[PDB]
């Protein structure tokens, strides 16, 4: 995945934007761009809207403006995004007809929803038991664990969604440069890994602090606390709500504090082993390649569409792999979920990836990983002997807040 | 302030209101902040705040809170960063601790008045018999922003009834390697999109 990243960074034609007028400007010291057009796209969130060419006619090192046409106010609330592509029209040497050897993408305007949910004909109802919190709405229901304090088991009909329950997880399956050149034999305890094994990160257990179930007059709402605790610290404290309304939506809301004196933890998220393996993933978000916080430049803001098993980067040596950033809606299967996150999915669990050596060892287990993120640390490479993820792609900053949707789709 | 939802919920120890507003300008939606407050059989009250600000307005000058508190107390006395003024940009030389000075202390007299007096990196604040805790920057003065904007000297300022509180989850840099031209760091811009802050308000 890191090629796209280099191609991007290191493109020969640089771009701004200042109202209707992209400005392109050539890098090229002795040719003239003869074998170049620009193609835009405007798009309201991956719905397409208009687009067009021109012929790029640019001196090396010169500059060349080119005016956008009115484009007609989008019809809907959302963000309107621009996206221009160079493409070389004729074949080379070295390159296919229609070669892209540069693009960008500009947020343009943004109208915010205003427009309030339709009141729903339905509400959810809730048992209350001594093991669990269950809510039951037409065809569904969602059951959290009393003792546990997480969501255990969903339906959708008679069939059971999810074969591990939904707990927070603040660990990655350690890269390359998280290792660096720590062994067993020989740890070094500057690198990212053994600072998280030193400080409980992969073996903290969460003890239930809080888990309440109220009802508002259009939904249920499950309140929980858990903390994660090593050798009596507490690395980290997650606090949510669960509100499930008469449209079917979960809403969860998750509030994450993380003790200054830990290890900034490799992620801030939730995880879960879905019950079903679909053919495809959907989601509106950086892509369509594998993107993380400080290698995201390249990935631009559309919707994909792919097959599941493009979600998996088969690094020879098996790591945390295959997120994608900026996430605003994903679908899998019967799934949706919405909000502002990072995530991958997979047939491979990160206990799985942590514990294995060689792709070529990796067993696909039942169902779907799906590991998604509020926050995620940045992956470095400056070297891969010592750290190298720069702070401000360090999960430091104590308080963490996201929110997630989960409904039917 | 377009309102867009504001309802109640009574809960099992609990009163929670729920509101949603829309700030507009022409047609044009700028900001939008979903709020509930959750008072509860202790007295508590949580404030929980959520803004949405649109990608295509200007960054905004603070995402925060503000009124005009009825009582006029002599102290003010906050656990944060202090004691002096102290800004995102310019807060190297504050440091945390329990800082307690007059009101007046509170207010920075620059000649030409302006946004003044925040403190930032605050987990708690307390003012007569109000104590507001979380995560947040504050002023706290007798002039209201309008007073201060509108007014050209500062011996021209006239102490307002009561006492304006700016709670802040978020301010804008105050900037500064010039003052002809924008001087703010992209880093200290309030340019996230998304804001989450929360704040509790109690009595003693
Ligand atoms: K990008
Ligand atoms: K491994
Ligand atoms: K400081
Ligand atoms: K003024």
């Amino acid at each position: 995945p890191a090629l796209t990243e280099a191609k991007h960074q290191q493109q020969f034609f640089q771009f701004r934007l200042s109202g209707q007028t992209i400005e392109v400007t050539s890098e090229y010291l002795f040719r003239h761009s003869d074998n170049e057009l620009l193609h835009w796209m405007v798009a309201l969130d991956g719905k397409p809207l208009a687009s067009g060419e021109v012929p790029l006619d640019v001196a090396p090192q010169g500059k060349q403006l080119i005016e956008l046409p009115e484009l007609p106010q989008p019809e809907s609330a959302g963000q309107l995004w621009l996206t221009v592509r160079v493409v070389q029209p004729n074949a080379t040497a070295w390159s296919e007809a229609g070669h892209i050897s540069a693009w960008q993408q500009w947020r343009l305007a943004e109208n915010l929803s205003v427009t309030l949910p339709a009141a729903s004909h339905a509400i959810p109802h809730l048992t209350t038991s001594e093991m669990d919190f269950c809510i039951e709405l037409g065809n569904k229901r969602w059951q959290f664990n009393r003792q546990s304090g997480f969501l255990s088991q969903m339906w959708i009909g008679d069939k059971k969604q999810l074969l591990t329950p939904l707990r927070d997880q603040f660990t990655r399956a350690p890269l390359d440069n998280d290792i660096g050149v720590s062994e067993a034999t020989r740890i070094d305890p500057n690198a990212w890994v053994e600072r998280w094994k030193a400080a409980g990160h992969y073996q903290a257990e969460a003890a239930l602090l809080q888990c309440t179930a109220d009802t508002l007059a259009d939904a249920v709402l499950i309140t929980t606390a858990h903390a994660w605790q090593h050798q009596g610290k507490t690395l980290f404290i997650s606090r949510k709500t669960y509100r499930i309304d008469g449209s079917g939506q979960m809403a969860i809301t998750v509030d994450v504090e993380v003790a200054s004196d830990t290890p900034h933890p490799a992620r801030i998220g939730l995880n879960c082993q879905l019950a079903q393996v679909a053919e495809r993933v959907n989601w509106l978000g950086l892509g369509p390649q594998e993107n993380y916080p400080d290698r995201l430049t390249a990935a631009c803001f559309d919707r994909w569409d792919l097959p599941l098993s493009d979600m998996y980067t088969p690094y020879v040596f098996p790591s945390e792999n295959g997120l994608r950033c900026g996430t605003r809606e994903l679908n899998y299967g019967p799934h949706q979920w919405r909000g502002d996150f990072q995530f991958n999915i997979s047939r491979y669990s990160q206990q799985q990836l942590m514990e294995t050596s060689h792709r070529h060892l990796l067993h696909a287990e039942e169902g779907t990983w799906l590991n998604i993120d509020g926050f995620h640390m940045g992956i470095g490479g400056d070297d891969s002997w010592s750290p190298s993820v720069s702070a401000e792609f360090q999960l430091s900053a104590g308080r963490y807040h996201y929110q997630l949707v989960w409904c039917q789709k």
